[PDB]
DNA sequence: GTCGG
DNA sequence: GCTGATGCGCC
DNA sequence: CCGACGGCGCATCAGC
């Protein structure tokens, strides 16, 4: 792992910033930072050659320099020391408590796991289905696995309605050998940018899923997006994420552009999107006016049409996932 | 925390 | 009810 | 207090 060191403690700062200064920027400039560092392919020397990376400031520098001499960094040893932000950073991991619910916590004397479980009465619906299942969504999912959880939708989607197409998205489709969870997106003609022909369209597969026991649990649930809980039958497996996303038949290509990722990508080619005068979203691409009002819809037939309108030489789902060396 | 302006 | 903001999450 | 920083779904509350 070439300068893990200097990336882990990036990251280790990112989420402080995030989980317990609730600085959502700052921990976006220690992550770019961290991706642009894990992605150099040289061993850094000193925090002046780091500077020469677009995201890595005078500051950053400065605890390079620091890490390299010493090994450690004075501000995280700090931090770890604060049994206060450590409790706060643990519960954040929890999914449906974020930094503003684990702050609150933790002030209220819920400081671990043991704790939280005893405290479950305090916890809304999403937060006790991610306490149930803390440990399961710590796993990662092998993709043999994924291909079994494939099987299952595609088969339970089509036996709904044959006009449905689903899209395992997110690191399964960049081609991961590991992922996090399972991202489907959803389409059928019935649902446009323009027209609802059909209602219950999300429900109906959902409903579907629960019929045949695959789906167990549900974190949050509206007309495009479900958030929830699925496991394999037996041959028992862990509990594992399942996110489902409706997306407009005729806008299908920003739709799979986004659920595919990686998060880091998305975040650097919307940004880039604003340089050359256009808004992207999963729905569409505009260009921005002399305002800075968004326009139009632009004509996109392929994930290519969106990387050509912003002058982006086209990368493959497999060169969206962040690398190290 | 970086960086454009 | 709608709009806006906060807090949770998705890539 | 230079101020933007990617863009938005779902859940809930505040003000109208
Ligand atoms: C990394 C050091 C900090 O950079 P940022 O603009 O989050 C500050 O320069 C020092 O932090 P403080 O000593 O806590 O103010
Ligand atoms: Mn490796
Ligand atoms: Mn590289
Ligand atoms: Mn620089
Ligand atoms: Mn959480
Ligand atoms: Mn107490
Ligand atoms: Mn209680
Ligand atoms: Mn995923
Ligand atoms: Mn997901
Ligand atoms: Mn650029
Ligand atoms: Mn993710
Ligand atoms: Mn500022």
């Amino acid at each position: 792992t070439l300068n893990g060191g200097i990336t882990d403690m990036l990251t280790e700062l990112a989420n402080f910033e995030k989980n317990v200064s609730q600085a959502i920027h700052k921990y976006n400039a220690y992550r770019k930072a961290a991706s642009v560092i894990a992605k150099y392919p040289h061993k850094i020397k000193s925090g002046a050659e780091a500077k020469k990376l677009p995201g890595v400031g005078t500051k950053i520098a400065e605890k390079i320099d620091e890490f390299l001499a010493t090994g450690k960094l004075r501000k995280l040893e700090k931090i770890r020391q604060d049994d206060t932000s450590s409790s706060i950073n643990f519960l954040t991991r929890v999914s449906g408590i974020g930094p503003s619910a684990a702050r609150k916590f933790v002030d209220e004397g819920i400081k671990t796991l043991e704790d939280l479980r005893k405290n479950e009465d305090k916890l809304n619906h999403h937060q006790r289905i991610g306490l149930k299942y803390f440990g399961d969504f710590e796993k990662r999912i092998p993709r043999e696995e994924m291909l079994q959880m494939q099987d299952i939708v595609l088969n339970e989607v089509k036996k709904v309605d044959s006009e449905y197409i689903a899209t395992v998205c997110g690191s399964f489709r960049r081609g991961a050998e590991s992922s996090g969870d399972m991202d489907v997106l959803l389409t059928h003609p019935s649902f446009t940018s323009e027209s609802t022909k059909q209602p219950k369209l999300l429900h109906q597969v959902v409903e579907q899923l629960q019929k045949v026991h695959f789906i167990t649990d549900t974190l949050s649930k509206g007309e495009t997006k479900f958030m929830g809980v699925c496991q394999l039958p037996s041959k028992e497996y862990p509990h594992r994420r399942i996110d489902i996303r409706l997306i407009p038949k005729d806008q299908y290509y920003c739709g799979v552009l986004y659920f595919t990722g990686s998060d880091i990508f998305n975040k650097n080619m919307r940004a880039h999107a604003l340089e050359k005068g256009f808004t992207i979203n999963e729905y569409t691409i505009r260009p921005l006016g002399v305002t800075g009002v968004a326009g139009e819809p632009l004509p996109v037939d392929s994930e290519k049409d969106i990387f050509d309108y912003i002058q982006w030489k086209y990368r493959e789902p497999k060169d969206r996932s962040e690398h190290h060396h």
